[PDB]
């Protein structure tokens, strides 16, 4: 979560998509999914961010289906947006126990719980949140099974980027499940 406003130069692939959905929420315009192998996951949009401007254009007050059209009315040469970095999530740093826990209880990406003397609660980590990224990889859309799966299998290092639920089922809302699962790009970034 960065506290700035960057500047990203997409380009249209082969077929007219830059592999974008925008969502409106309080009067501004966020990323409610990128896809896999788009120039938009390519240039490091991420779920949650805020864009800004659109070609010089202010977002404000759009509705959805105007950012989508502002998208598809576009000579593909050069979009220019203006982003400000994941404004609705934070990022906390956890390390494990021995026994490769950090402590907390979570179900359908949202933490339930958390588990006395885990740094997990040395950190502050807060409950009625839903997980958005580990170790800077999305994991929306996935099972928690894949989810232990990445906790389970990450360093001595944990490095969680939650949202508070009610802002985050507000955003996935209008989206079904499975193209979250299957389209929402949960890579490391290539560089
Ligand atoms: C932005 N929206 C809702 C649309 O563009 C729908 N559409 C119909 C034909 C081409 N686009």
């Amino acid at each position: 979560i960065k506290q700035g406003i960057r500047e990203v130069i997409l380009c249209k692939d082969q077929d007219g998509k830059i592999g974008l959905r925008l969502k409106s929420i309080d009067n501004g315009i966020f990323v409610q999914l990128v896809q896999a192998n788009s120039p938009a996951s390519l240039v490091g949009l991420r779920f949650g961010d805020q864009v800004l401007q659109i070609n010089g254009e202010n977002c404000a007050g759009w509705s959805s289906d105007k950012a989508h059209k502002v998208l598809k009315q576009a000579f593909g040469e050069k979009i220019t947006m203006t982003i400000r970095d994941r404004p609705f999530e934070r990022t906390i740093t956890m390390h494990k126990d021995s026994t490769g826990h950090v402590g907390f209880i979570f179900k359908n990406g949202k933490i339930t719980s958390i588990v006395k003397d885990s740094s997990a609660a040395r950190n502050g980590l807060l409950t009625e949140h839903n997980i958005c990224e580990i170790n800077g990889q999305n994991v929306i859309g996935l099972k928690d099974s894949q989810i232990a799966d990445i906790l389970s299998t990450s360093g001595t290092v944990v490095t969680i980027t939650i949202m508070p639920a009610f802002i985050f089922e507000h955003i996935i809302k209008r989206m079904a499940p499975s193209i979250m699962k299957s389209l929402m790009d949960h890579t490391i970034p290539e560089v």
